[PDB]
């Protein structure tokens, strides 16, 4: 049965850790997968989650199966983070949320639901986007069409070309938007651009699918949700695939959420019973540990207060490294004004390096970056910054 | 988009906890989902896992993303449990295992892999089987055909009818076998029947898919794997979907495994890179907590020694309740010799009650059982045994 199965190619992001950990060189720098690092080059487990895990240890009684949709406390806390404390969607009982294994898991549950219970065929994703977006929707049977987004010349969002691209998108199609910290470009719409985009989705009848993996990493928790909230007010139906991997540093515990909203309570509950059936035919119900850590923190005033200070420390540290990368590329002799990456937000810098420059950087200098030129700024420290900028100027 | 989505029906097993927890009656007994209960009617978190969780608390440094296939220690310990300490499959590097979200998650990863990378169309599952078997394979696009298994008259495995059913199964088809504690009947093949079955699979060219959710619940850890090991010796290729929910009492942490075996090392590694790609397009990589608890225990002599004593205590307690159910149905006046359930193993008793008797039991007496007549013996205690048998004799 397996004699003719040819090998899958390596994953552009996850396949980099395989290679990096097989590299023997005593100075190699990682920069590939989007994981935060502190000043010492360690990815620590946050204090707020270590204390929540203590609590869980001494206060859990059972490991008995959670419902298909997970912990309800989790689900209420998520909706309030996404839509606002005292939103109309929460009060009209218009939103239903299931707990999933991370944002990828939330994106697949969404694709399965839509493939089985809706008339969609096309999903529209930005050029460029996270690589694994194509892969998840195609697994469900859905085709993936592309919309323009970045202007590589001016290092801006080409908004007139995005508008124009999306005029080939029909009523009934899904348009995937990133809520904040666009992966890979780092360029987000302004509130004004998000409002234009919202009225145009209503007018043309597109179903918004928001990918929201970086809440808290651009300006702050509530600010980062302005785009989504501008849409939620205009729209009867939308789905958001949220993740807590990043902003809670809970990467390997797999905690995320798939929130479904419809016109009213009766409809969203009908729709959600099908999303529950799609979940049962995949994994059966969700992993409890990471998700009850999120819920313990969000519920406790003290533990929440320690967490959004740990999250603003992470965002501020990346902010300093983005400046330090631009300053040190200048004193190392790069002839290219790299000042545009300071305007990008999130964990990454989309440097504009070519696939060959990226490839020469791992093979000669041992610094690992994604083949699109995406580099992880949150992986940069003051100690690896000069060997790093020295490697990039030599390849330019 | 969602106006015409009609409601999915409730899950026969998981939908029972929704109903039970909405029942107001002060004497209702659960008996539906396969979760162990101790003498006090509590599902406790085991001591061996509570100590492993302590360890994890004080010794983890990061929550950084695990590889697509999970913890390798976990993967080596699983293969040794399944195939034996010093098996040829382990030494010829013929087996590859990925960590999944429970046995359901392992079964879906298997269905996706097979749908995308193989020529299969049909999967053969026993009559009767776990309900959710149909649902998982159909999600991947595969059809599910049925093979005879139980003789409801004599309360035995109708082996000549199973053999005969499976003669309509073609070369290249998948036949799903339960490794031990058949869900729902409780009737397993003898070693001799498993050997006959193994030589016949080789002869007819079927791909074995073993479902192995109950290791340790029939006779013991190694004994329960005799059927699988009889097949593994005869076969070049097979896949086993294992779970640790039951035997570790880690139900809601979602820990299981999908093991792929092929003729040689080169082939199984080629095949496994496609199974890794199917996993990345679903959730991205697996939840760490439950799986590193399994791995901490299996690795430590003391913690492993406390665990297989906690597991033999669970199996022995169910054994006593199976006798106590048969004895108390007799002194409560049931005219039906219910002695056949003593020969069934695992957590359940397939009582032979009709769908109407089952339905009358929740609506008048508040005892909850699956609509096939499957009752959970491990949910029975000496304190709920008489109200329970009183309810069943009144419905007969
Ligand atoms: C980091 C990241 C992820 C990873 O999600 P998990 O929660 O599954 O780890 C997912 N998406 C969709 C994006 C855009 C992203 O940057
Ligand atoms: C209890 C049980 C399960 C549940 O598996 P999880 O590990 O996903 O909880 C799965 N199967 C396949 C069977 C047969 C079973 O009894």
């Amino acid at each position: 049965m397996f004699e003719n199965i040819t090998a899958a190619p390596a994953d552009p992001i996850l396949g980099l850790a395989d290679l990096f950990r097989a590299d023997e060189r005593p100075g190699k720098i990682n920069l590939g997968i989007g994981v935060y690092k502190d000043e010492t080059g360690k990815t620590p487990v946050l204090t707020s989650v270590k204390k929540a895990e203590q609590y869980l240890l001494e206060n859990e009684t059972t490991k008995n199966y959670l419902g298909i949709d997970g912990i309800p406390e989790f689900g209420r806390c998520t909706q309030e983070l996404l839509f606002g404390k005292g939103s109309a969607l929460i009060n009209d009982k218009r939103a239903r949320t299931a707990q999933t294994p991370g944002g990828t898991g939330a994106l697949r549950v969404a694709a399965d639901f839509l493939a089985k219970n809706t008339s969609v065929k096309r999903v529209w994703v930005s050029n460029p986007s996270w690589p694994n977006h194509k892969s998840v929707f195609n697994s469900a049977g859905l085709e993936v069409r592309e919309y323009a987004y970045y202007d590589a010349e001016n290092h801006t969002l080409d908004f007139d070309a995005l508008i124009n691209s999306l005029n080939e998108a029909q009523a009934g199609d899904v348009v995937l938007f990133h809520g904040c910290c666009h992966n890979p470009t780092g360029i987000d719409p302004t509130l004004e651009q998000w409002q234009t985009l919202a009225q145009l989705s209503v007018e043309k009848g597109w179903l918004p699918l928001f990918d929201f993996a970086y809440q808290g990493f651009a300006r702050g928790l509530e600010e980062d949700a302005e785009g989504l909230r501008a849409f939620a007010a205009m729209h009867k139906e939308l789905i958001v695939a949220s993740s807590y991997s990043k902003n809670f540093g809970l990467y390997n515990e797999r905690v995320g959420a798939c929130t479904l909203v419809a016109a009213d309570s009766e409809t969203v509950d009908r729709a959600f019973s099908q999303m529950k059936a799609a979940i049962r035919a995949n994994y059966s119900n969700p992993p409890a540990h990471g998700a009850s850590v999120v819920a313990t923190i969000l519920s406790n005033d003290a533990l929440r207060a320690i967490w959004e200070q740990e999250l603003t420390d992470m965002r501020q540290r990346i902010q300093r490294m983005r400046q330090l990368f631009v300053n040190t590329l200048q004193e190392k002799g790069a002839n290219r004004d790299f000042s545009f990456i300071i305007k990008q937000n999130g964990m990454f810098s989309f440097s504009g390096l070519t696939k060959e420059q990226v490839l020469r950087l791992r093979e000669e200098f041992g610094v690992y970056a994604v083949a699109s030129g995406r580099v992880n700024v949150a992986g940069m420290t003051p100690d690896n910054m000069a060997p790093l900028c020295e490697a990039i100027v030599a390849v330019l």
